[PDB]
């Protein structure tokens, strides 16, 4: 299972490390906020006026756990892995 900390694909495309785990004011169930290696991401960690973490602007994503691996398994649109 998915921890903070982990190294992880987003989307099986983007990589980065996985900085907040929980429950958000934008959506249902639990979502992943990761800052990605590369500024591919959205975000900086915050929506609509909640933070969930910082980061470095563009380098924010959140996901579902469903659309997040962790680097070396599957994923699963071209994807790393």
């Amino acid at each position: 299972e998915l921890k903070i900390g982990d190294r992880v694909l987003v989307g099986g495309t983007k990589a980065g490390v996985v900085r907040f785990l929980g429950e958000t004011d934008f959506a249902k169930g639990e979502w992943c906020g990761v800052e990605l290696d590369e500024p591919l991401g959205k975000n900086d960690g915050a929506v609509a006026g909640t933070r969930y973490f910082q980061c470095q602007p563009k380098y924010g994503l959140f996901a579902p756990v469903h659309k997040v691996t962790k680097i070396g398994f599957p994923s699963t649109v071209r994807r790393v892995m």
